């Protein structure tokens, strides 16, 4: 097995101290490099699952260690009031080569093409939603970050577009081929492509496996399928 890279550790997370729990005695560790998917029933807590990775939650009990740096990619995509390039970079040094093939991977490259400006088009321009998450996800990639934590960004896209960024960024040799990457992802046609996969129940851990130890075994995962 590979390196531990994000511990979750006996970890019980709310909103505030004296809320009620939504996250349940979380205990689990992602593997260096691995794409895991967290799935589950809407409200099973895993967009809350990535916000406690991110500190965001009250910590009640147990403990979380994340090795590396961590990039984030929100499922409401909204972009700053400025050109293309700055918001990809967002203070990033600027990398040409790679900033090319950033908005190539996250099929932005057409519509800056399409832009008067290109790159340093001003939004400014109104974008579609479609356009700002994969802006929005350009900007993590960009960064070069050793985890991601994404929520279900590549929702509302359409198929192919949607496959274009999976394929390119987030899937097996993709650019994020050696980050760990945690998938919040409604959709399951991806699941197959997914090292691991995590299914939640009401803010707790249900099932965790590959596709086909989740398949072959019907229960959580193959309940949330047939759904």
């Amino acid at each position: 097995a590979g390196k531990d890279c994000i511990t979750i550790h006996s970890a019980t997370f709310a909103w505030s101290q004296e809320s009620p729990p939504c996250l349940h005695r979380i205990n689990l560790t992602v593997p260096q490099g691995c794409l895991l998917a967290v799935v589950g029933p809407v409200g099973a807590g895993k967009s809350s699952l990535l916000s406690a990775l991110l500190g965001e939650l009250s910590k009640v009990e147990g403990f979380v260690s994340i090795e590396g740096a961590v990039a984030y990619v929100p499922q409401e995509a909204w972009v700053q009031n400025t050109s293309v390039v700055e918001n990809v970079c967002f203070g990033q040094e600027l990398d040409p080569p790679w900033l090319e093939r950033v908005l190539e991977a996250c099929a932005l490259q057409p519509d800056v093409d399409s832009f008067p400006e290109g790159i340093h088009t001003s939004i400014g321009m109104n974008l579609s939603g479609g356009q700002k998450q994969r802006l929005s996800l350009a900007r993590a990639v960009y960064r070069k970050a050793a985890v991601y934590l994404l929520d279900d960004p590549l929702a509302a896209l359409d198929a192919h577009v949607g496959q274009h960024v999976f394929n390119q960024v987030i899937g097996p040799g993709g650019l994020l081929q050696g980050t760990t990457r945690i998938l919040v992802t409604a959709a399951l046609h991806i699941l197959p492509q997914a090292d691991w996969i995590i299914v939640l129940a009401n803010g707790a851990i249900a099932e965790m496996g590959s596709y086909q130890e989740l398949l072959q075994r019907k229960g959580a995962l193959v309940c949330l399928l047939d759904q």
